[PDB]
């Protein structure tokens, strides 16, 4: 894989750190350099901003119409759909993601979330009010402004699209900062919004680590909001970080340890398929992976079997070849991490039926893993394990599994699997997170608002929503004279 | 029951037709004279077009903020309240409707219905839209104007409120023309109004015959909507009138052939006492009653056999008396009619399983029937009976219901029967009706928009979009100049 | 100009007439036959309602998702911008419209509201309710099915995308009768929706005479609703067809008699500058044309002698030369509806100012006419004239000036000319008509609701609103058990 | 004034706070202590929380109807306003409120935005969603859970409305914090909650100090969402508390410096007593306070003699008595902040027009102070002062204006006094401010959202925008199968 994007992005022009330094992303499918990234710092966030602020405030991109701001990114989705494989390589190598999956769904999955959001730029609307005067009021829908964007390494591109397509549709200037682990597609699609007409200093990206640049982008002055997807620990950092300096408002999407739960009526093979589905796309690093399984009592010993039969078929190997089912974790770090909480399971008393252990020569792969005996206050059944590992429970009644679902610090997704309307209806509106998915999982959807409850954060990405979150109401009020209706 | 309210309410006063003409109004239990009502004709509608015209272009009622017509309207509502068991007992009389639903339901419902507009009425917004050229754009929602509003007589309380409670939220002015078999409640609602604060010409009731009256509001050219619910025959008279008059819109709900689909899967004692209920609710005089049952073939000849035991134990008889669960016919016409389509029923080759004949010394009584061997292509399976009549029929599969569902001029409302999820979406989204019932029936709510598809008409009542009919949208455009964001 | 679509576009195909017969088009210009169209009745508009019928019942066009029906619409617009020139050739040749207007204005605008609604299509909602019972309530927004469109020549372009776009985006099958003086560029567009994948039977067009065609759209038992634009008289016919055949809902859009409002704190220039465009755009020929205009006292006199100058400056000639500002009128019949208004205006004491004659050798071409001396009740000042006449008048007081503005039984747009906001609110909100421009004239825009009051008709074109009169509103419901909220 | 609630209000009980302590509320008429409230700690938060956890998990409130929480609410409003004289002398006494602005405005606006979301109540709207696959997705809108409300001091009675309104009419419990100044009116609405019939656990009021009991609130483990009005320095304490305890979603209201901006073309003595109410009001007590007044430089020197009339002839005194027209400050602490403020002013090269220094023997009463020759640069124009200081300066431009309108950290609201509707939209679409005024001040409606921009918060109190923000929307998905629509 070629990597022709290595600076910052900054200005509408790729650039060196001010410091000159690089830092290395590596391959996990054998921990080789891929590239040497330009390492961006608070100076260069410092300089991507005053970019963004120059562009909001005296630029032609808010000014324009929604209609304009919208054809501009009708193009630059059309200009992503042409770089499919190219933009598919760059995620497979930086993320250890499925190469097919990548140019099937990830990638145009993107272009289609970005035509979403140009559909809605000439459609916005605010209210005209009903006052208890004689007067009349309204509501303006204005962009927030200069908009700073701190993403993770797991969905690079999807990511990276449901901040920026909002964003930008809505007449903001954006600063994005990736992942160390993932810099690669950021800075290609960089060059496509320059090359689709989206203005200097409107997107900026700048690639760098965490506590350096992603640090500098919370704690500024001049950014208005700050959007948030990562991990809990950090999610409170960026939180806090905008309490201490400008009071900006903060979205955050910090994972969760989403339950599926599966009744006696459902069809065994589908459920099996479908649970295997949810635990372990992407190598289980995904914010909604099914994580805690509850089978009800009556079809629970088939479904262990089943399950352990299917995980065990699962082909673990090089992400780019298409008879591969599971590629490599993203890198070292992440790796071991699950290997500690596969050996937690085993060391506070866990069954182990299938996997828990690492496989092939090089790389960091992980074969699939089913933990049954699983009890709910134990650490695999309450931490996130961002890996492919199962925790398989059983069950007896609705009322006992609506609390194991929500006995749980995170509230992102969960899943249910029954035929029966009143089961489903009476789960889905027990259970304490953001997405339901009945018969069916990780159905994502740019009409779709997505986000958590509890712990695992606040604000929607996806859907009218999101774009909602990049606009600012502002109450206009006046007197009324002689008006023959109020 | 006394009755105190007989003449025509215009302008604020209770007053006398202008041909000093009276109608009389009979009780369906005897055929009896309740009372002697002053008739309105083309004169005394053009007397309260006039007072409406004035409260509206020069009156108070659309110059009070939307808070201060709600506080009307609840002052209104809690008057109905405490006249429940008088205003039930006029519509016993009166309909022949059942003095405990009156009471429980139907005269609460109305109250209910009209706190639910009185909530409204402060809350109506317009939009501020995103133009796609150097100006700001905006929609203001005003009041209609004067409005007419023609209703039947099966359910004279509900009918008025429906009509009357959106209109006078929204600032409109109203002139009501209530069926000549039931303008008492109707009259006893304009004194109430009177009370409440609402001030004169704002709320006109006008009691009188059909081809005078009620074609004096259709055809009037200071009139600027009109909404008529009854029989389809009337409402193209309705349409036809605007269209050779001033060309206002108006809305129509006229009556159905209710198809309800009872599955497989389904509770049989649940399901056999719901499609009871669904047909058999106020003599069958209701335009979504449950006329054409489905039963799938495995359980259809325990549900015959269950559905004839409910249907003969059925008490019929005064409809004063608390253990009375059907009342009279409406009228001595209505009572014919049903007893010609009986008659049909038989001479077409349908079977007969109950019912089918008059009961009772005195009154317009016919006994809950059921006809079985019902061919989709016979009168009765066709023609809305408006009665105590059932067609029981047989089908196989979903694909097969959809199409008798809907082989239909009709497409109000429609039941479904059935525990599955995936046969309930299929089923609901495919049937060709305003209203989807699902292991419930009647589920008519404030906030749940009702109308018909095809034949049964166009227009919402309740929900927020019967509030919307009483609103006219108008775009406002003026240039914008230096702005900062588009 | 060469035409090489002649025949009707009937289920994906151009076909003949069932009769053979074939009718001509003339240029305006000379009157001379520009083609030969297939002449459609109503054996032909039974083809078509037949074949939207099988692309609704059965094809996949309401079966695809919205963005797929919007990738489609996105495609369909930019072929549209593709054939620009030719489109515009096409208008001018059949209905005389300036060339260079067709070019910069009326075809790029076509295509611009195609990707509107194309944007709309995978953003529809229907509402998740509040019920009032122990209950779970939705709305589902769904197609409406066969649409029939009855369009007027005057923006032959305009017209057809104000009906096809929503129409389409919604999931609609539709039967369009363009007029008989404007069949061409319609089939044009016929053949592009074609190119662009639009499947066979969702596109019908219909050329032919409005007795025969239209009457048989507008009478269809299979046609679920009609949207109508053109005269007053028809728009009645096309009213009483619905309620004589099956009680389809109708929309229309009946022309008016639109007052311009100039207050004395106007700039002269611009208010003079801004009546003149309002009033002679299109040669008169539309349903917002500025007709009646209302200057204060104080600006009334040299208000009179600028609007005099600059009307008598105007170019009158050949629409396809860039220096003309005015065309000729459509044909023989409103060229000469138009000398018998302007001999009518003489006839009744108006004063001629300017023009009031026809001009040049050959071709349909009226002077711009400017009337003063006109008083409200006057035949000119209360009929559409939709010719170049203006009918120029004076007020004192803001209160006389509404009373003048609503002296008519239109109410489609009204222009107000005014620096004062209280003035502007004021005058805005008293004013009966669908479109209030305030310093700027015809501000149509894709995201703004457009329709009449009173006379005007009914239903609104352009905006959300269009969008959702193609789609019908279902209430589903069911009961729920054990829900901790509600 | 008599005191008859001093008690802690926790889970439907009057009670002593665990420790048995007490403080004491003074009258700012004369520094005496009031009465000695409760002294709620970390301790009895912990017990509200409880209380209100229990309501919400298994208690009647959440699962109650909307229409059934609106019908006590409404019970509720109606206690308040019989309570008018009670609660506005409780709001004189402990904040040194104006008595007939309490029982004219403040009381009743509290039960009229109670009002407003009691018929909000069964009117809360999810959507059904456009899926891009063969897939049914819908929203749901539910309670949020248990709410934490920190208020201040300065309208009492409002700022707990404006909170526990919205909150209460979602389904949500509540836990209520004072401002420890102010304890006593919201005791008494704990008190007719219960009347009402609000259920225990469902509103308490946990009186005491910020650092104890309010932070108590905002670092709570089992609190969901937290609203803040008050100090920006405590809304960083909040924001971070929030951050460091369970990521509870907060919004905050943090005050602000609004500008006014008067224009050449204003009507002076319309535009002097609009400004002297900006200011003014409730001592200069409020968020929205006109702060920073700039007068164009054509009427500048007119407008400064006629400010300063008024400002010296305004009647400072007893708030009970109705000649009064400025109370005083609220405390000591208050009353010294403005004093240290007024002698910077002066320090810093400002001139004094007039006030400037403390009035009367006793009580905490403030001049009305003007102070003209203020640079942008100033502490007295950059800081929120809160008391009774106007910054009166001067501009030339709209440009300038805007520059200095905007020159600020805070964002909240802004007053622009000109009849020109042109500089109105550039001026109202060009300050960065939540509110804008024009030719009004203060136009405050329960309709219309309420919130900041910048350093002054985020999220809105007011409009349907605050009953949202105690909602979630939950995301529901499922597959469908053989739809005919999509
Ligand atoms: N859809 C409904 O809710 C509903 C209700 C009652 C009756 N109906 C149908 O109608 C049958 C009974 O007929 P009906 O005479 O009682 O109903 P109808 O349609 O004649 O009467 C409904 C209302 O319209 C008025 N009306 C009658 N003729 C009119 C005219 N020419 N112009 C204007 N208004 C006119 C009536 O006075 C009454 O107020 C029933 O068997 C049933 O099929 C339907
Ligand atoms: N924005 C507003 O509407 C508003 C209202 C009152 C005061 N203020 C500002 O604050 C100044 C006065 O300061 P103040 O002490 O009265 O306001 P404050 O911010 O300290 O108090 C507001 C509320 O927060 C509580 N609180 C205080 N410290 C807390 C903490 N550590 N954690 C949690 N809650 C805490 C208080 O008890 C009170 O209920 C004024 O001069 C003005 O600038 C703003
Ligand atoms: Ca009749
Ligand atoms: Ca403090
Ligand atoms: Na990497
Ligand atoms: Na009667
Ligand atoms: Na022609
Ligand atoms: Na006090």
């Amino acid at each position: 894989v070629e990597v022709r994007f290595t600076k910052l992005f900054i200005d509408g022009k790729f650039v060196d750190a001010v410091s000159g330094k690089t830092f290395e992303t590596r391959d996990p499918r054998t921990g080789e350099v891929i590239a040497s990234i330009a390492e961006g710092d608070k100076a260069d966030v410092d300089l991507a901003v005053k970019a963004a602020r120059e562009a909001f405030d005296n630029g032609p991109w808010p000014r324009m119409t929604g209609y304009e701001r919208g054809r501009i990114l009708h193009r630059f989705a059309d200009l992503i759909d042409e770089h499919v494989e190219e933009l598919a390589a760059l995620d497979t190598v930086d993320a250890g993601k499925l190469f097919a999956v990548g140019k099937a769904r990830d990638i145009p999955g993107a272009a289609h979330l970005l035509r979403y959001y140009a559909g809605a730029a000439d459609k916005v609307h605010g209210a005209t009010l009903k006052m208890a005067q004689r007067m009349h009021g309204y509501t303006l829908k204005e962009p927030v402004g200069v908009v700073g964007h701190i993403v993770p390494w797991n969905y690079p591109t999807t990511m990276f699209f449901f901040k920026v397509g909002p964003a930008l549709a809505a007449g903001c200037a954006v600063v994005v900062k990736p992942a160390e682990q993932t810099p690669l597609s950021a800075l290609f699609y960089a060059h496509l919004a320059r090359e689709a007409g989206v203005p200097a200093g409107v997107l900026n990206v700048v690639p760098g680590f965490g506590p350096t640049a992603g640090a500098a982008v919370a704690a500024h002055m001049d950014v208005d909001k700050v959007s948030f997807t990562g991990s809990t620990e950090v999610g409170r950092l960026v939180m806090r970080a905008a309490a201490e300096s400008n009071l900006k408002p903060v979205s955050l999407e910090l994972g969760g340890k989403s339950p599926v739960i599966v009744f006696d009526d459902a069809d065994l093979d589908m459920a099996v398929n479908l649970v295997n589905f949810a635990t372990y796309t992407n190598k289980g690093e995904i914010c909604v992976a099914g994580t805690r399984i509850y089978v009800q009592e009556g079809i629970y010993d088939e479904f262990v079997k089943k399950a352990a039969e299917l995980a065990s078929k699962s082909v673990v190997g090089d992400p780019f070849n298409p008879s591969v089912s599971q590629g490599p974790q993203v890198d070292k770090d992440q790796y071991e991490k699950v290997l500690r909480y596969i050996d937690i399971g085993k060391r506070e008393g866990a069954t182990l039926v299938t996997g828990g252990k690492p496989c092939g020569d090089k790389g960091y792969y992980i074969e699939p893993t089913i933990f049954t005996d699983v009890k709910d206050d134990m650490t695999i059944a309450q931490d996130e394990i961002f890996g492919p590992v199962m925790a398989l429970m059983k069950f007896k009644t609705v009322e006992e599994v609506i609390q194991k679902a929500n006995n749980t610090r995170y509230g992102l997704a969960a899943g249910i699997v029954t035929k029966n309307i009143d089961v489903a209806n009476t789960v889905s509106r027990s259970i304490r997170a953001g997405a339901i998915w009945i018969n069916c999982y990780f159905a994502f959807d740019p009409d779709a608002p997505f986000g958590g409850y509890k712990m695992s954060g606040f604000g929607k990405d996806m859907g009218m929503d999101a774009l909602d979150k990049y606009l600012q109401t502002k109450t206009v009020v006046t007197p009324l004279y002689n008006t023959p209706w109020l």
